[PDB]
């Protein structure tokens, strides 16, 4: 499957640029920063905000270019690759 | 309705699995963990963060795996079982 | 436009029950119950969480059934609405 | 590509509206305005609420108005700007 590949691929890379950017220029550990990261792209959010003007005008930049890109990942997770085992136990 | 039962049953499994998981690694208790689960995989949010390294991979699974589950079991809910309502007013 | 106004009847209803509910049994200011009322129901989310497990069971139910509500109507708000006006300029 | 620059354009209103409103009567400097702004629309929300009632009900009525603005010019920056590149290495 191409498309979840690719999709996969792109979000990986998001996500790598997003731990890049939040562990260096708003000084979180590696792993708050991967948190922060798909937290925002997903929507669901955390109880911290970016704290220097840098991550707030990178988070703005970062949601608008990743939202689309994760949901369309998160839609192809769900449909491409889990629909079809869903059917596989309720159809004999 | 087959596919709202189907959605329903993955949903509490997906929703159960959270409230264990919240409640044991967290410590939350099981009411508060049910809510944290809730509000993040319909991307609600609350005002609290895990705070294990553990919690916080978790949840990156946990959203990525549930969030479409979800959706589609709101979808459903929302107009395989409730349009039809709707109808049985606004319709003589 | 029916189906407008029935969405629109519809929300209404939905924030009033949330206004009265978290008002009554959250102990808010009825501004600030439905601001939480909006807030959840479009999964903006704030600052603040139930914390009578009253609020919380009531807040999973009010999610589950209404978030779909207010997704359509916030859709028909935007294109059986909100469109036509954007033509009306772009168009000479 | 017009309606991509159309949804840009009512989102850059709307976006400048919120800046200008959560200046002013909440007293953010302008970034953090603009912060708000976009995470209220995006719905990935943030650490902080409106603590005045005209910024609670300017924010009700922004969200309902702006949700479907933002998610529709996110789709298209999306699909008929990044899908095509993704294209152009994906096939030769
Ligand atoms: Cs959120
Ligand atoms: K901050
Ligand atoms: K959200
Ligand atoms: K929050
Ligand atoms: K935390
Ligand atoms: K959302
Ligand atoms: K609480
Ligand atoms: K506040």
């Amino acid at each position: 499957d191409k498309e979840f590949q690719v999709l996969f691929v792109l979000t990986i890379l998001t996500l790598i640029s997003g731990t890049i950017f939040y562990s260096t220029v708003e000084g979180l550990r590696p792993i708050d920063a991967l948190y922060f990261s798909v937290v925002t792209l997903t929507t669901v959010g955390c109880d911290i905000s970016p704290q220097t003007d840098f991550g707030k005008i990178f988070t703005i930049l970062y949601i608008f270019i990743g939202i689309g890109l994760v949901a369309g990942f998160i839609h192809k997770l769900a449909v491409n690759v889990q629909l079809p085992s869903i059917l596989s136990n309720l159809v004999p």
